């Protein structure tokens, strides 16, 4: 029935894996580059929340033949939370109660362009090649981890655009709480291309006004933001039965104590705030302690961070808690973003401190009461909340709280 | 904590709503035709499951602007679901306890490869315009049919490749068995398009030696058999909660008494018996009936085929149902197939007849002592059983029972 987080993995633009995103959420560090990709694609937002790192050979040769990069990324982020989580290949592989749950906003636009490139040029079908269903499909994320990982307990993706890691690390809560799995490994992945990029932009989503200081184009809350920027990485967390966790030892990070995941049913793309308001709450109901830190969406956009923030007046009124945006340091990453900001809740609910909201030259008026962090600040938390809503008006928020 | 099917919706190849479907099952007939798209795009299979209709003004310009063909299909499928329930506005809409699960298997690779088609082109992101991520986006579907019905409750998407609408609609009844809604949506949508079909066609998955006679490509269980035939369109049930359904008087088409979910952890786009094993056992817990009728997986692929039925052999042995693959009439649709399928057995359930397995011009050797239904025979069912295994080794089953 009680669901907690027994591991964490993680592979982003401000880190490739937990300790250097630690480092780098204390020191309010950007992973935003300048991409020459995006710029050459003919896009207006020439920034970039890349991975630092070569993925060249980081898998298995005939595992990898199947993956795209959202695939890949969630792969090395649960190689990681499997080790993170102290689980035995015995204690996880060919076990019906162990599953997973994990998916991306958007799949794979650089596969199914290459495949229709490929099928429109002299090769054909041959030049195609049998690896871009898997690439490709939406199902990509689930389908590639669960067969290597050999998982026998659900295994299928959810997405839901900016929360669709979200929504997957809540329902492998639902998972355990339906007594149906003891270990769900939940999360998602997202690839950074101009392909998928540039459909962003096509609608004015990036930021296309601070190319030429990419560090400072995400910039939550402040006065001058002028939309989000896109990233990719994967993230992992294993959810696990409490009592499982702690009949073998497990190190706990978190209890998952609240879930919230409503609909707003009114426009698309853009964010209703009731809602938001609805999905808070629920997430709220049953947790009597404090919200101590709330990890915002805040994407960086003129018209969604002022809307976020007036749920959260109307959830908590006079009470409401420290507030960090960390997509000002880290960006976009769409699929991946759920979880990723769980992890940084985590481990900020772990070593005791607020990470800054930065580069708020100006904080925007509709944000007067105050309590938006932008100073990394110590502080022993117990009760975090972290809020996702996407595209379509799909909402999901999460509580962790320190056992 | 009980689930009930209140309401059904279908566009297909077979029938642009229930009725005709019922007329194509009990006819026994293909939805299978030639396509110039198909061919000219250089695939050496010809063959579709298309959806013989016209949906040129069925959507409000505003509404329709943001969809694919997946979220045409499945929005249209929505609105027959919508009035076959009973349910106006005022007891569907703006309604927390309301929600809508439903995905598509693809998303919309045709919009993908528009969107990079026409950023490469001479406008760039003037070409692209702003509707490509909502029509490309993973989460499409749901995104699509959430704002426009004015849902408030859940509202997401579940991909996993051949079985996305059964866990879509398996997860329907979760949400009602943790008393979460008390009606959900849930189905799914895919386009038919050369730019996603050619990817199956590069991995020799779909049938190439019956262009000359469409409909005779799909023949599962037959000697010769060489793929499946790819296919499109929407479905969509209503999952509601028992009470909720009886107190407004709903008419009850059954009640989903199982639902499996398992994963194969062994073999990328092959399935291993034993998955789908565990899969129908984990759906049969708890049903004291027999199973009368089983609307098998079976796609028409040499491999896939007969790896079920030793599996379905392995679950039942001398107590096999009455068995008839309804994929040789109406090509596999991907993520539109575990709703579509669902559907088809709730129709047989409340007509009393079994769908025939055409095409079996030779009976398989492993298809030995089981009954495959070959002709429409008129029966008095109760409980019915659809097996939805897709790519990646995911797995799917769900058990309808009268009430």
């Amino acid at each position: 029935k009680r669901a907690v987080i027994t591991g964490l993995g993680i592979v982003s633009s401000i880190g490739n894996n937990q300790q250097e995103v630690l480092a780098s959420l204390r020191e309010g560090r950007s992973g935003i580059t300048f991409s020459q990709e995006l710029k050459d694609s003919g896009m207006r937002s020439h920034v970039w929340g890349n991975v630092k790192l070569d993925t060249t050979g980081l898998i298995d040769r005939k595992v990898v033949r199947f993956m795209s990069d959202a695939s890949i990324y969630a792969f090395l982020s649960m190689e990681q939370a499997i080790a993170d989580a102290g689980l035995s290949p015995e204690a996880y592989q060919n076990n019906p109660r162990v599953g997973l749950i994990a998916g991306s906003g958007g799949g794979s636009p650089r596969f199914q362009v290459f495949g229709a490139d490929a099928m429109r040029g002299p090769r054909g079908l041959k030049a195609v090649g049998p690896y871009v269903v898997t690439k490709a499909m939406a199902s990509g994320v689930s389908a590639c981890l669960a067969t290597p990982f050999k998982i026998h307990g659900v295994n299928y993706s959810i997405s839901s655009a900016c929360a669709t890691s979200a929504h997957c690390i809540g329902n492998a809560v639902e998972q355990i709480q339906l007594g149906k799995q003891d270990i769900v490994f939940a999360g998602g992945g997202e690839e950074l291309c101009w392909e998928m990029a540039c459909e962003f932009d096509a609608m004015g989503a990036l930021s296309t006004k601070y190319n030429d200081t990419p560090e400072k184009a995400s910039r939550t809350y402040d006065a001058h933001r002028d939309g989000f920027v896109i990233a990719g990485g994967g993230g992992m967390v294993v959810v696990e039965e409490l009592e499982h966790a702690l009949a073998r030892g497990a190190h706990i990070y978190a209890e998952i104590v609240g879930y919230g995941a409503t609909s707003d049913g009114a426009d698309m793309v853009a964010p209703s705030g009731e809602g938001a308001v609805r999905c808070m709450k629920m997430a709220m109901h049953g947790v009597d302690t404090p919200i101590d830190y709330l990890n915002s969406h805040g994407t960086s956009t003129p018209v969604g961070d002022v809307k976020e923030l007036a749920a959260i007046r109307e959830v908590f009124g006079d009470k409401s808690p420290a507030i960090s945006a960390t997509k000002a340091m880290t960006g976009h990453s769409l699929g991946a973003a759920g979880v990723q900001e769980a992890i940084y809740s985590l481990l900020m609910l772990e070593h005791g401190f607020i990470a800054p909201s930065i580069n708020i030259e100006e904080l925007d008026e509709q944000a007067a009461g105050l309590n938006i962090v932008t100073e990394t600040t110590d502080r022993e938390l117990t009760t975090v909340m972290s809020n996702s809503f996407g595209f379509g008006g799909t909402n999901a928020t999460l509580v962790m709280r320190k056992l």
